[PDB]
């Protein structure tokens, strides 16, 4: 449990095991020449395989001519590979550019409004995406940095989201994370191990229309505020009747384990499991890939907290979108509100040590 | 994942071994009632006993009566108390209230102004203090939320900052941590196991002239931005040059480790090191223990970075003022702003269970 392979026919970091901290970057292009930007996803690449096996990039953080910068920042030495992922997107607004309009994916939709969004646009879209993924937070924040520094000039960082989920050195591997509300959240979820459900709901097929995008996905991104201080004050009734299970366990309503399979009509009609679950959705199923988040306190002295939803899927259309419009009337909807949404293509896989991120689009 | 002992003659969380996480929270008082503030600090006590042993606050996290919130929020439910420590602090604006004017301690001092500072008062000063440090980022938070809401209606939160990653070492035996500008931070501090150095340069004595703080100590913090920009174009030379030390080792200029000991004239004048260090300062010496943070982008297409510096010390007179003042001729100072700044009275150890945080004062 110490490195993740980079190569393969899928980028690393979808369908491989989960690691404690995120950090995700949404970057804009500055520059207009194909060519540079061409460049630019080749030295990325480069680096990344640097970096995903714990080398520094370039000649490294010491040791070169004295009146030059490093390649490397150095924050990283001494540190382990920490299962560092990385995995780049392509959001709507890249396809404005380069000549790449006619190969935009349809399956890469824009988001409908939704009842209560309230979305900074400071804070949502991006031509690009970079989610770092490790057990180590530093190891993420050095990937990001350093990314950010070699692609000065050519692209600028739109923003950032840091986050966490379990700490793996003193909790099991097996045992469900609590979300910042207190109940245990993943318990119905594809897992990196069923094959044949991810080439159903996760993986972009050949035939779906956009031959570039084979063994590719799309990503929703949702920042999430939770109302903490209103939902604290809830009684514990209250709190299990919004989602339809239990605390303690995470039962489903009238259930004894936490991997009891539901009985929908058991729940309150507008429970959170109920309206997401996908007989409820005409078998509509997600790769739920998520991290909670703690920024620090508002003007007002309330916690700024929640979730940085992350959702992959074969299609916008069949996966994300009909499930967060069945939440409309989600019991839920009291204590939370979406404050930023971004959607990405994530090109396939890096095959071997010649190709690079975005070979199957550019060419 | 092993439980930090949280009574004894000193406060935990100073010199324990530094946890990766940090959530530090600012409270400003509501209350005019010196009663109910008391009563306040017996029950934050009690819920810091259950939380750095990994228990819940009150009668739990579930299982109670359906129709009543939860006396704890439950978001730690099955992890390990993960080195937790709770560290309560008391800022000069406290002594304002509840009759305790005569009680502020001289070594409390108000900091001058520093060239180059560029203070937000909303993120400045405070009422008083909870430092939480832990392994697990969910336990840190856990304990500040629930002692916000116990707190309710008597306190508020004024402002509060998270560090990612520790650029601090009480543990010299263990590897020494990275800042964002990518140097090794902590070589020379004070050890926890250094108990003539913690006696001399931290804790409080009865003769200083405060006997409430009698094992106590006294905190300095400063929110620190870094220019990541400017840093990032400089070359390898001059970077070593603003520090006296190598980048890949960390060793003084000139010698091959990192704890061999600094040869100052070997040094730029301006050189951090140099600035910083006891002989510079007629023997000033700190306890350093901060946490890098990053708070998301700056708005014109960057990271931002910075370092959350905390300084512990006997007398903040005799400790971060005269080193601070030296460093106004820093190398480093083209590289950072000091954005934020707070102190505060630590008071000593909670004795045993019958005892509470400020006991010594009230
Ligand atoms: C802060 C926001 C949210 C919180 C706190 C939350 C919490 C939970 C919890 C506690 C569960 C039950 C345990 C589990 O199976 O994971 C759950 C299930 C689920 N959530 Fe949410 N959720 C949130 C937002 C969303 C959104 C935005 C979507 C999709 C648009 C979504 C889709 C689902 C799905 C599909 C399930 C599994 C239902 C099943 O098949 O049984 N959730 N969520
Ligand atoms: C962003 C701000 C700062 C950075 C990046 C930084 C970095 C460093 C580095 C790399 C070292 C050498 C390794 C070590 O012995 O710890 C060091 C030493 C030191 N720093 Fe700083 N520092 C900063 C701010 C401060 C401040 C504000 C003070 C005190 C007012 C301070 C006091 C010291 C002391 C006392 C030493 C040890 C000197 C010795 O005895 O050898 N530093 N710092």
């Amino acid at each position: 449990g110490s490195a993740v392979p980079f190569h393969g026919a899928h980028q690393a970091g979808i369908a491989t095991p989960v690691q404690d901290r995120l950090h995700f970057a949404a970057f804009d292009v500055t520059t207009e020449d194909r060519a540079a930007f061409v460049a630019l996803l080749k030295e990325w690449t480069a680096a990344a395989r640097r970096l995903t096996a714990g080398h520094a990039v370039g000649e490294g953080a010491y040791g070169g001519l004295p009146e030059a910068p490093p390649d490397d920042t150095g924050e990283a030495l001494g540190l382990k590979p920490s299962r560092l992922t990385l995995t780049i997107g392509f959001g709507p607004s890249l396809f404005t550019r380069f000549g790449l309009a006619d190969l935009r994916p349809e399956a890469l939709a824009d988001l409908p409004k939704f009842p209560g969004d309230n979305l900074d646009r400071a804070r949502s879209g991006g031509d690009l995406c970079v989610q770092a993924c490790a057990d180590d937070p530093q190891v993420a924040v050095h990937a990001i940095r350093n990314l950010a520094r070699i692609g000065f000039g050519k692209v600028v960082v739109r923003w950032s989201q840091l986050g966490f989920g379990k700490t793996s050195s003193t909790t099991p591997d097996k045992q469900t994370p609590r979300n910042l509300l207190g109940f245990k959240d993943g318990t119905r979820n594809i897992a990196g191990t069923e094959k044949d459900r991810l080439d159903r709901f996760v993986w972009a097929a050949e035939k779906d229309g956009t031959p570039w995008m084979t063994g590719g996905s799309y990503l929703v991104a949702r920042r999430i505020r939770m109302h903490i201080e209103t939902w604290d004050r809830a009684s514990l009734q209250e709190q299990e009747d919004v989602f339809g299970r239990d605390k303690g366990e995470g039962a489903p309503v009238g259930k004894a384990k936490e991997r009891d399979e539901p009985f929908l009509k058991a729940m309150k009609p507008d429970a959170h499991v109920r309206l997401a679950h996908p007989d409820s959705n005409g078998g509509a199923t997600l790769l739920r890939r998520g991290y909670s988040f703690t920024d620090g306190t508002d003007g007002l002295g309330r916690l700024d907290a929640g979730l940085f939803f992350l959702a992959y899927q074969r299609d916008i259309r069949t996966g994300f979108v009909p499930v967060q419009r069945n939440l409309a009337t989600d019991a839920l909807n009291e204590y939370i509100q979406h404050v930023g949404s971004a959607v990405f293509a994530v090109p396939p896989g890096v095959r071997d040590a010649d190709d690079w991120w975005g070979s199957t689009l550019f060419g």
